[PDB]
C-alpha cells in the first residue's frame, strides 16, 4: 500500500512504488515469461495494459530499464495475419510512430510485436509468434493528488 | 522531489522521501551537531519543529532509528531555570509522559532535554546545557492527499 509522488508545477503525480515513472504514465517491467495473451492478462490484473509507444522520447526512456539479452512483448498485434497492426488501446497505427527494425515485420504467422536489441541498430520492433514465451512491459495512467 | 504515501483505509498520508513515518507524523534524524537553538531553526527551515513525545509507542519507534553512541535534542526546555519544563508546541508537560532517566533531571543550569542511551536502563531523557552541540530529531504533521 505505497505510492511514490513527484512534484508538479494538481500538485502531485504518483505511481506505485515498485513501478517506473515518466511523462503522464507509470510502467512495470516483468521478468517472468508468458505467451502474449497471458502477458496481457498479467498487466490487466494490475489495472494496466501492454505498453503503447506514442513518441520516440517514451521508447528511449523504456529501453534503459530493459535487459538487452531479452525481448519484450508490446501492445501491438495483427490478429488476422494481414498486416492490419492494431494497438491494444485503439490508438491509430498509421498516424503514430512505427519503430520497426530493418527488414521487419516479415512473416504473416508472426502476429505479435516485441521490442528487442540487435546490433548494430540497437532496440527496435520485431514481429514474432504470439505463443512463444517472453517478457512484457505494462503502462497505466499516473495517479494525481 | 519526492513523497512516499501509504493507504489510509482522505485516502493517502505521505511524508518526504528521506524522512520516516509513524502515526500521524513524519520524522527526520539529523546527524549534524548544533546547539539547541540552531537545531530548532534547522527543523523550522524544513517546516518542522524539534520532536514532542506524546506516548511511549512513539518513543519505541524513534530510538530504533537512532545510534546508541549519540544523544539527541528534544523539543523540551526550561527557559527560566526553575523546573517549569515546556514543550515546543505548548502541549502540557504534566498531563503527559516523562521518560526521564533515573536521577534526572538534576541541574537548574542544564535547561535543555535530550534522549540518550545508558546501560542498564537504555534510552531515556537527560537535561543538559543548551549551548552544547548534539544531534536532533524533527517532527511534522503528515501531508494528506
Ligand atoms: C533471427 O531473427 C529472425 O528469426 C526470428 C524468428 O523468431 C524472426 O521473427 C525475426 O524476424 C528474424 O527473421
Ligand atoms: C553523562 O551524564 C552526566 O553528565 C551530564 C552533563 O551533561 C549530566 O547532564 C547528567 O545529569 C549526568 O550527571
Ligand atoms: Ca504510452
Ligand atoms: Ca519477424
Ligand atoms: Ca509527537
Ligand atoms: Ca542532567
Ligand atoms: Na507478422
Ligand atoms: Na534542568
Amino acid at each position: 500500500s505505497s505510492l511514490t509522488c513527484f512534484s508538479e508545477g494538481p500538485a502531485w503525480g504518483c505511481c506505485p512504488a515498485s513501478w517506473k515513472s515518466f511523462g503522464s504514465s507509470c510502467y512495470f517491467i516483468s521478468s517472468e515469461e508468458k505467451v502474449w495473451s497471458k502477458s496481457e492478462q498479467n498487466c490487466v490484473e494490475m489495472g494496466a495494459h501492454l505498453v503503447v509507444f506514442n513518441t520516440e522520447a517514451e521508447q528511449n526512456f523504456i529501453v534503459q530499464q530493459l535487459n538487452e539479452s531479452f525481448s519484450y512483448f508490446l501492445g501491438l498485434s495483427d490478429p488476422q495475419g494481414n498486416n492490419n497492426w492494431q494497438w491494444i488501446d485503439k490508438t491509430p497505427y498509421e498516424k503514430n510512430v512505427r519503430f520497426w527494425h530493418l527488414g521487419e515485420p516479415n512473416h504473416s504467422a508472426e502476429q505479435c510485436a516485441s521490442i528487442v536489441f540487435w546490433k548494430p541498430t540497437g532496440w527496435g520492433w520485431n514481429d514474432v509468434i504470439c505463443e512463444t514465451r517472453r517478457n512484457s512491459i505494462c503502462e497505466m495512467n499516473k495517479i494525481y493528488l
